[PDB]
DNA sequence: CTTATCTATGTGGCTTACGTTTGCCTGTGGCTTGTTGAAGTTCTCTGGTTCACGC
DNA sequence: AGAGAACTTCAACAAGCCACAGGCAAACGTAAGCCACATAGATAAG
DNA sequence: CTTATCTATGTGGCTTACGTTTGCCTGTGGCTTGTTGAAGTTCTCTGGTTCACGC
DNA sequence: GCGTGAA
DNA sequence: GCGTGAA
DNA sequence: AGAGAACTTCAACAAGCCACAGGCAAACGTAAGCCACATAGATAAG
């Protein structure tokens, strides 16, 4: 507890040793602040105090290959230990995950991501199961099924017949998971809505093309030296990158116009209207709020499904203060909103919104369908006073205040006492996100791991590293 | 001095914890064998055993920004410390410096790597001087000149008159260097000779084109996956990638034809001629021998180019076995060598190869000019700082030394200071000059590994600091 | 070649009783670099790569 | 929504040097009168 | 009531010498085992690119 | 067979 | 001017 | 030329298990004086 106050010159010698290390081994400066590195040096100063200053350091330091094999063996031991907990959790139906293919931009080997997302007391749990390849075989949906079955067999998972997943609209994904709960990634759907709505309004692509050409000129001509803000990727099939593109354009219009006048290429920008730009900034910022709200995975976000649709309707509500292109765009967007949402929504979505504590909005005829579905959804938890009919009207009667920082975590966790059995229904309902951000963040972790520097890695070791990092992020204080 | 050892179980928890550390922060496995890593371990165990095992790490460990600040300070500190050593080294002319531009992969900044190769006592030191980005300046000869003047100013060098330079034939590079020594990088000259000979022989395009398309479609369908050994780069301006890919195709030919027949792509391979491929393999690997000899810069090589000239002109010796393709290629090679590369040779090189202990090589009129060159040149070194140079010339030319391939002529000059001290000083001035500028390429390799995707927001000053300090540690620390 | 008891002398000695002698450590001041600690900013990117799908 | 990683920007503390004078605090000088045990001589039996 | 000394006794610690029995102490010289570890192969790369340059 | 778009 | 052309 | 980084192979070799021979100080029963204390008892006087 009471730690030592160092003599200052000792601290200078320490920093000199560390600095000569990092300079002579090209290491990043953040390695000095590693979570485990303070621990490891603690262990080494401990053993040095035990033994002194004249040990056989270079001999007693293990060889890297030994580290690899030890990591593999520890992976086996830890997965064996946690298989029991996995089975115990999965038996009670409270599970979720995301499944997605991955590919490396170095060796071009395709993979399949297997993970887990479930609920623990007053917290969300995400365990990365495993990431595996399919050799160069035709990555058909049955191959995906075989691989997932193998991975679940690795952790003694065999039933997997009542697990809930939020996925994309991939045809092989749809067919493979058609055997069980398949739910669409809402952010994917809303994005596709946005691009389809912009593609049915051609009067916007011309300003879009002009802005893209300006950004291309900015990038290739190597003149961002004056530019205070660097521009973004044009269109790498990325989410909302267009919004940031146009936002940076609205921010840097000044510098853009003076530098174009100085370069003699202002002729490619006179044909864009700035008021349209700012109005789209407001509207697309509203949907940016909607995406960021829906994209919450460290916290459930499925309770705001229909009211998000109402938000979209209000922000895109018809108005007369719009020029012909703006009004036509609003009509096209609301059309796409219709054609997508009342068709790819589910009664699961309605029940998820039904738990929303302001129960005055889902008062329509859908009460029949949610009560119809929940009745069949009420028996299974028991198969897996305070009568269901009375509890239904009691939970729909409650009036709950919306503080501006009100959250999905704690309200129901504290409301669990009045609700004895539907509470676990909610908890399973809360472990499922509104989108598939687990896959993308795991692929971020993978891409950080696998680099050009490490092309000769063994995929099994990659699985070990990924799962053990997940475990450490999960089961450490 | 006798190092105590711990129980095996102790090292077992040690390896367990090291595995934890590696897996937690995604660091490479090889980092555990860091040279400074062991220094860290020893220093930490010493400090722990000294002050007790209840130390306050949470401030003992400096912030990374403090690391950067300390490195930046130490860069100026150490360059200041060694500036006088630099001046002492360069004063006696026993040195050779090379520079070249560079560009990263993300921001595309201009650069100028400054490298210096000079001779120490029985070792040739290659010190990496500096690297300043050219920002967004137009790369005029004035900009290059001003940058080099500033770079030498940080070393307090403004003489920069007798020093020897090896570069390519870059037009702007030549223009900025139109006022002092310039030696053409022989590696680029040879590569250009080969490329220009091959382009002047369209009848050799069809085998090259066929192999290139084979590689491109092996990449395209990823059917290199069944191949155990892959193919090399298509055409990103790579040294002798053509050799490597064609010889790899020869080595993998059996599986290649098997897969092409299986996939129905054997209809496009019927146009290959493998005997010509084998002949090219033999001859171009012969060339790669000279390539690697030239690339060897840790050893003096300025006295091994004319014999390489003899070897190449022997390689193209006329014969009835050369097909019209081979005959045309060999004619192009000899013509290109004669009318470009033989022309672009230097009097410095002629004198440097004159020092070959079997001096029987240039018994021709090549000696007519050297006496003008040597006597005038070494009349200045005597002022820069009985065994007369005139009789010293015949002293050296009379002796003949056997060619024992196990010998090192390094020690031969390092010992010939006994009788020919001034001339051996001329040799060491000559032989501190590598024949190729690929040292700059190792520097660019180190730089490319320094700057990464995740280190974009890096200080160019800091990058120069790191490169210089690692170079100095390699040069001064074992 | 003792062996004992008295009968004057006579100086340590010592436990207080007390008065100096450093003296050290230690309270307050007053800077002086000197890190340095957030504190945002700004990018990299992860954010899609070859097939099930009805038609 | 992550995640790594480096970068200005304040601008905000803070350990680390002196200057030094004020105690209480350990230890050394006289003195000091009651002891009081140590130091020499007769003296009876012989 | 004591005070001294011889006189007739025991008589069991005791203390060395003798033999007898013992509860293990290294060493044994054969039996398993992670683990540097020396040789590899196999990379993905650097193999810098906009002013020169003049008839 | 046909996108195909959804990644 | 004009076109490689040295990497 | 050089990079920095994971695999792959025999491998042998220095840690731990094992546990029949050969060996040793420790413990016990015995026997020889033995011999130095220990006991009363008397014997004179006072």
């Amino acid at each position: 507890r009471e730690l030592k106050t160092v003599s200052a010159d000792c601290k200078k010698e320490a920093i000199e040793k560390c600095a000569q290390w990092v300079v002579r081994d090209c290491r990043p400066f953040s390695a000095v602040s590693g979570s485990g590195f303070i621990d490891m040096i603690k262990f080494f100063i401990k053993v040095g105090a035990e033994y002194g200053e004249h040990v056989n350091v270079e001999e007693l330091l293990p060889s890297p290959i030994t580290l690899s094999r030890k990591v593999t063996s520890d992976a086996k031991e830890k997965k064996a230990l946690i298989s029991r907990e996995i089975k115990s959790a999965v038996e009670k139906d409270g599970a979720s995950a995301t499944i997605d293919l991955w590919t490396d931009n170095y060796i071009k080997r395709n993979f399949l991501g297997v993970t887990l997302h479930y609920h623990e007391n007053n917290e969300l749990r995400d365990l990365i199961l495993g990431l595996k390849s399919l050799d160069f075989e035709r990555s058909t949906a049955e191959n995906i099924y075989k691989k997932l079955k193998a991975i679940f067999s690795q952790f003694n998972v065999e039933d997997l017949s009542s697990i809930k997943f939020v996925t994309d609209r991939g045809a092989n994904v749809v067919k493979s998971l058609a055997n069980n709960i398949r739910i669409n990634c809402s952010s994917h759907l809303l994005s596709n809505v946005l691009e389809n709505s912009f593609e049915e309004t051609p009067e916007l692509n011309m300003p879009i093309l002009a802005c893209k050409n300006i950004v291309k000129y900015f990038k290739k001509a190597n003149l961002q030296h004056r530019l205070r803000s660097s521009l973004k990727s044009e269109c790498p099939t990325r989410w909302n990158s267009t919004y940031t593109m146009l936002r940076s354009i609205l921010d840097n219009w000044e510098s853009v116009i003076q530098i174009l006048s100085e370069a003699g290429e202002t002729q490619r920008i006179v044909h864009i209207n700035k008021s349209i730009i700012q109005t789209m900034v407001n509207i697309l910022d509203g949907f940016e709020r909607i995406f960021k709200e829906l994209q919450t995975c460290s916290s459930p976000s499925l309770c705001f499904v229909v009211p998000s649709i109402l938000k979209v309707k209000e922000i895109c509500s018809p108005d007369v203060g719009d020029v012909a292109d703006i009004a036509k765009l609003k009509v096209n967007i609301i059309k796409n909103v219709r054609i997508i949402w009342e068709e790819n929504l589910s009664i699961w979505h309605y029940t998820a919104f039904f738990f929303y504590p302001p129960a005055l909005h889902m008062q329509q005829e859908k009460v029949a369908q949610i009560k119809e579905f929940c009745l069949s959804k009420m028996e299974d938890l028991e198969l897996i006073p305070v009568c269901p009919s009375d509890e239904f009207e009691f939970y729909r009667k409650e009036i709950v205040i919306l503080s501006e920082d009100f959250k999905v975590m704690e309200w129901w966790n504290l409301n669990s006492k009045k609700y004895p059995k539907l509470s676990k229904l909610a908890l399973s309902l809360l472990s499922i996100p509104a989108s598939s951000a687990a896959s993308e963040r795991t692929f971020s972790l993978a891409g950080n791991i696998i680099t050009e520097k490490r092309n000769r890695i063994g995929q099994q070791t990659v699985d070990s590293l990924l799962f053990l990092n997940s475990f450490y992020k999960n089961f450490c204080k």
